Order: structure tokens, then C-alpha cells, then sequence
């Protein structure tokens, strides 16, 4: 009598044991229908089969039905999901079901209702592009990870297409991932045209039957290329030969609710498991990717080859609605010409800092010298790093001025205060934030990078009002995000024959990172920022895990996190290189009627930190408050 160890779609980090009735057989990765709870039945996925259970066998119930004779996961996806459930510390049943098409989550048959033998290659690459294609061509049957770095217009997409052509010429399949925002009509029609082979485009418009039909075609070899967003990483393939991740830095590859996986990292694990090349492409590569190049874990392939810009010093200026006087003037010049203007601000929920508008002084924690977070309503400064607290001072202590201003505020009523300064001028946001156009003069308000397929040809002035927020944020990654945005808009501004203008406002135009970025470029900024991350022992040079908790009384969550902190620190694996910081309020400390708190775990070794967390979680029942609180583990947070 075998025992099936079954994963169910429930938020418990365990499997559930069932007996197989005589005559019924099943294997790992097959779905089953099983009893669950008092008198309910659910679909589960068999994780393994053995002849034993931790419970007495006479306490086990029987599997009702086996749904699959062949598994619904290929090996490499199965190995990736089991590895990820452990590394992200997420319930195995939630991981496995989240990776399936909806119809298969529901228990329906994995069924509905070639190009290989005769592949026809249907173009002049430059030297640099041919070197890149050739390097991946020679690397085709073992694992290797490549950063393809080149500004927009340097020909990355043509390298991708030639690599794919070579992969299809081998009779192998390909996976192409693009950001959520990336599946444009032009992009898609481009791919489909180049390949005389079936291409499946997993775009968010697809209904569940079409998503299953594409899954089946990739699994059985009928589709040559699957193009999709972060979840396409779970696509089964018969014979996968390459993975391409376009725009590898984009934050849409990190899932930030439920299972918080990072598709970029999991795609590299998948390439290592399938023993194939993965190409990560970007005009503004993430620091962790540049760190992987410097450490020789990734290989670099570089592709190489005019807007007016002004940096405005805010110090002592008579601002109107957070806009420098000289910027207001420029905006009037462009608006009078019937052109459009984009203002970029920090993201809503940004945790503001406090600085002197006259001399530039920034409020800093005296204990640990990190920049303070300003809480205006409560007239408090609070340190996100060490949790110290001070009243807001009446005077700058460096110069004596009373003109202390918050930095990093979003479009807080700014729509209302911009209408006075620009009467009769329509105002409109452009952020994809729609709670889950083409004309003359207009002011556009943005808070993040535009999509690669998202252009506003009638914009001739971009203003960056997010500089101070980025530089003096309590989030160490904000400068990196700002550098990536700046490089995009500067590149987009007046690509040719359309004179563009970019204006940056800051109280610190001389800031050394900003100077490197503006006059030496992204790559130089990135080398400098990476060196500073290393000195500070921050990601990508150490590993971080944030434990986030919330409550309805501003007491349960910090108490639970204090206790979790002590339990972590008491781990037999906890050494001198482990830091556990906090508890501290989240950078958005309260949303709804909930208080949000966190601790940060930091270690140089990703695997050691994983083992420390594993030992802590095996003892989580030692902290009974763990069930009085909603809490999650966020491994490798992008915060
Ligand atoms: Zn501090
Ligand atoms: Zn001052």
C-alpha cells in the first residue's frame, strides 16, 4: 500500500499523506483528487510516493482519483519549483499550483477539446553583433549566462533574433521573456515574421483555454518559440535550447504579492538545470547582474553606438509647487509652443527625508549616520536603520535657517497646485497605476520608467523632480532606480530631428553619484555604486531577507518580530557575519487600519542564510504569536 505525499493549494508549508487504493498508481508531478478537511475534496499534486507515513497508516484516507498518467511538469520546471519553495520559504502547494495554468489547477484534463525537419532561416550584423551571436553559438549545449549590454538602438534585438534562428536551426525550442509592459503589437509581429515556425505569445489578454493550448504545444514540441512575461518561465518544453530575458533589470520580474519569486534569478537556475545558455539583455543592467559579471559568474557581451539638459540647484530658490523658477519658465516656453511636458516624481508612499532648503543639510541619525525618515503629521524623525527617534528641529543646526522641507513627496495634491501656475493647461498622470492623450499643450505626470513600447512624441521637456528623493532615501536602491530612469528619458529625449530637453532639480547638484551618472554615464555610475554597496556590505555583495508583519494595534507585529529576531539569532548557524536589524516600521508604516513592521536579515552567504531561516521556521511554533499576525518572508527584496 503506497503512500502519496501530496501538495495542496493551501498556505501551509507541508505535504499531506494519502493511501493509494489497490489498482491505482501515481507518480510525482501528477494531480490527484483527495479528501481534505472535514467533508471537502481538493485537487492536489503528488510530490513523492513511498511506503511510509509519519502518521499511523490507519489514520490516512485514500486518494479518490488519479487525474494524470503523465506528469503536468517537466523535470526542469519541477526541480526549479521545489528549489524555489525552499529558497523563498513559500508553501510548496502554493508554489506548484501557481505555476500551472488555471484549467489544470481546477483538475481538468491536460488535453484540448513538424517545424524541425524543414526549418528555413529567413540581414547583416555588424562586427560586435556577430561576435555576440558567435559567442552564444559556440556555447550552445552547456549552461552559460551572458549579459548583453548596449544602449537602446545598439542592436540587442537583432542579436536575440539571430541567436533564436540558430537555436531553431538545431531543432530546439526557445523561451523569450519580456516585461509585463513589453508585448506590443510591433514587437510581436516582428518575431512572428522572422521565424517560419510556430510562435506562442503568452500575453495577458489570453483566456484560460488558450493558455493551456500554448502550454501543451510547448510541452509536446509543436511550438518553437514561447514569448511571455515573468510567469512564462514555468512553461514546459520538450527540448529547450536557450532563454532570453529582455530588460533584465525591470522590476516587473519580481513578484511582490503571494509567492515573491524573482523571475530573472529563477530563469538562471532553470538554464543551469537544462544546461543551456541564458542571455540577459539591458541598456541599464542591474547592479546584481554587473556584480555577477565582475565575479566571473556571468560573461559580458557589449554592443556600442541629442538632448539639451540643465541641472538646477534648488538651494535658496523661491519654489512654486516644488518647481524651480527656471523650470517654470522653461515649461512655459514649451507649453506656449503647443508641446507637452513630463514631470517625474518619486513613487507614492515614498518615505520622505528632511533637508535645509538654504544650505542643503540633511537630517541624519546621530547613532548610525543613516538619513532620517520624516514623519510630518507626528513631527518626528525616525531612523529606518537603527530605529532612533528625534523631534523635528525648528532650525537647521548647520546654518540656523527655519526653511526645512521634506523631500520625496509624490503627487500629493500637486495636481491641484499646478493648475494655478499653468491656467487652462490639462493635467494627466501616465503611470500604469489604474487601481489594479494625443493633443497639444499638456503636463504629464509620471513616477517610473516608461515601457520600451511607450512613447509620447509630443513631449519635448522632461523634468526630474525625484533626484533629492533618490539620493537621500532610506531605501538604498533608490539611486539605482533613478539612474535607470534618467538613462531612459535622456536617451529617449530627442532621439533625432526633434530637439528634446531634460531638466533635473536638486539641492545637491554636486553629489558624486549624480555627477558620475550625468557626465560619465550609467556604466560609470554603476561601477561607483557597486563599490559603495561593497563597502557598506549591501546587496548584491551580501544577501538580504526581510520579514514583514502587520497588525491592527501597533503591538502584535513588533512583538512577534522581536521574538522572531531572538529565535533567528539563537540559530546554531548564526555567526558573526549575521546581522538582524529591527524591528522597525515599514517605509510605509501604516496602510488601511494596519501597522506594518519588519526585520532585516543579512549574511554574505545566501545558502547559509537560507539554512538559518530553515532552522528558524522549523521552530516557528515556539512563538505562539506567529498566528496573531499576518507575516511574510521576502527573500532578496527589491523593497
Ligand atoms: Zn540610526
Ligand atoms: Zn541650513
Amino acid at each position: 500500500m503506497p503512500v502519496a505525499h501530496v501538495a495542496l493549494p493551501v498556505p501551509l508549508p507541508r505535504t499531506f499523506d494519502y493511501l493509494l487504493p489497490e489498482g491505482m498508481t501515481v507518480k510525482a508531478g501528477c494531480r490527484v483528487r483527495v479528501p481534505f478537511g472535514k467533508q471537502q475534496e481538493r485537487i492536489g499534486i503528488v510530490v513523492s510516493v513511498s511506503d511510509a507515513s509519519e502518521l499511523p497508516l490507519n489514520e490516512l484516507k485514500a486518494v479518490v482519483e488519479v487525474l494524470d498518467s503523465e506528469p503536468v511538469f517537466t523535470h526542469s520546471v519541477w526541480r526549479l519549483l521545489l528549489w524555489a519553495a525552499d529558497y523563498y520559504h513559500h508553501p510548496i502547494g502554493d508554489v506548484l499550483f501557481h505555476a500551472l495554468p488555471i484549467l489544470l489547477r481546477q483538475g481538468r484534463p491536460a488535453a484540448n477539446a513538424d517545424w524541425r525537419t524543414n526549418y528555413a532561416v529567413s540581414l547583416r550584423l555588424n562586427t560586435e553583433q556577430a561576435t555576440a551571436v558567435g559567442a552564444i553559438h559556440s556555447a550552445a549545449d552547456t549552461f552559460s549566462a551572458w549579459l548583453l549590454a548596449g544602449v537602446t538602438g545598439s542592436g540587442k534585438t537583432e542579436v536575440y533574433l539571430s541567436v533564436l534562428e540558430n537555436v531553431l536551426a538545431q531543432g530546439k525550442q526557445a523561451l523569450v521573456m519580456v516585461p509585463e509592459i513589453g508585448l506590443t503589437p510591433q514587437t510581436i509581429a516582428r518575431f512572428r515574421e522572422r521565424f517560419n515556425a510556430p510562435v506562442e505569445v503568452l500575453h495577458s489578454g489570453l483566456n484560460d483555454s488558450e493558455r493551456l493550448s500554448a502550454w501543451l504545444k510547448a510541452k509536446n514540441g509543436e511550438a518553437a518559440i514561447v514569448i511571455g512575461t515573468r510567469s512564462a518561465l514555468f512553461t514546459p518544453f520538450k527540448n529547450l535550447g536557450v532563454i532570453v530575458i529582455d530588460e533584465e533589470h525591470d522590476s516587473s520580474y519580481k513578484q511582490q504579492e503571494g509567492w515573491r519569486y524573482h523571475a530573472r534569478d529563477l530563469a538562471v537556475y532553470r538554464a543551469h538545470s537544462e544546461q543551456i545558455p541564458i542571455i540577459l539583455g539591458s541598456a541599464t543592467p542591474a547592479l546584481e547582474t554587473l556584480c555577477n559579471v565582475q565575479q566571473k559568474k556571468y560573461r559580458l557581451l557589449r554592443l556600442t553606438r541629442p538632448a539639451i539638459q540643465h541641472v538646477l540647484d534648488l538651494k535658496g530658490q523661491k519654489v512654486q509647487a516644488g518647481l524651480a523658477p527656471a523650470l517654470i519658465t522653461r515649461m512655459r516656453q514649451h507649453l506656449q509652443a503647443d508641446n507637452q511636458v513630463i514631470l517625474f516624481l518619486n513613487r507614492r508612499g515614498f518615505a520622505p527625508a528632511l533637508l535645509c532648503h538654504d544650505c542643503g543639510w540633511i537630517a541624519e541619525c546621530p547613532r548610525c549616520d543613516h538619513y532620517y525618515t520624516l514623519h510630518q503629521a507626528q513631527h518626528h524623525l525616525r531612523c529606518h536603520h537603527c530605529d532612533s527617534q528625534r523631534p523635528v528641529p525648528r532650525q537647521c543646526p548647520s546654518c540656523g535657517s527655519t526653511h526645512l522641507v521634506p523631500v520625496g513627496l509624490g503627487t500629493e495634491q500637486l495636481e491641484q497646485t499646478l493648475a494655478p501656475l499653468f491656467p487652462g493647461v490639462p493635467i494627466s498622470r501616465i503611470d500604469r497605476d489604474t487601481t489594479s492623450h494625443r493633443g497639444g499643450a499638456r503636463i504629464l505626470i509620471g513616477t517610473q520608467m516608461l515601457a520600451k513600447g511607450h512613447h509620447f512624441p509630443d513631449v519635448t521637456l522632461v523634468a526630474l523632480l525625484d533626484v533629492d528623493g533618490a539620493l537621500f532615501s532610506a531605501d538604498f536602491r533608490s539611486a539605482e532606480r533613478f539612474a535607470q530612469l534618467y538613462t531612459q528619458v535622456a536617451g529617449r529625449a530627442g532621439r533625432a530631428g526633434k530637439q528634446g530637453e531634460v531638466v533635473l532639480q536638486t539641492h545637491h547638484p554636486e553629489h558624486p553619484l549624480l555627477q558620475t551618472l550625468l557626465y560619465k554615464g550609467y556604466d560609470a555610475f554603476a561601477e561607483q555604486a557597486l563599490a559603495e554597496r561593497r563597502m557598506m556590505q549591501l546587496p548584491p555583495w551580501t544577501s538580504h531577507v526581510i520579514v514583514r508583519a502587520e497588525d491592527h494595534n501597533n503591538q502584535h507585529a513588533p512583538l512577534f518580530l522581536q521574538q522572531l529576531r531572538n529565535l533567528i539569532l539563537s540559530s546554531p548557524l548564526a555567526d558573526e557575519k549575521l546581522w538582524v536589524l529591527g524591528p522597525v516600521p515599514a517605509l510605509a508604516p501604516k496602510r488601511g487600519g494596519r501597522w506594518r513592521w519588519q526585520i532585516l536579515l543579512q549574511h554574505p552567504s545566501r545558502v547559509r542564510l537560507q539554512h538559518i531561516i530553515n532552522g528558524t521556521l522549523a521552530l516557528i511554533n515556539t512563538i505562539p504569536d506567529s498566528r496573531k499576525v499576518k507575516w511574510v518572508l521576502d527573500v532578496d527584496p527589491i523593497e
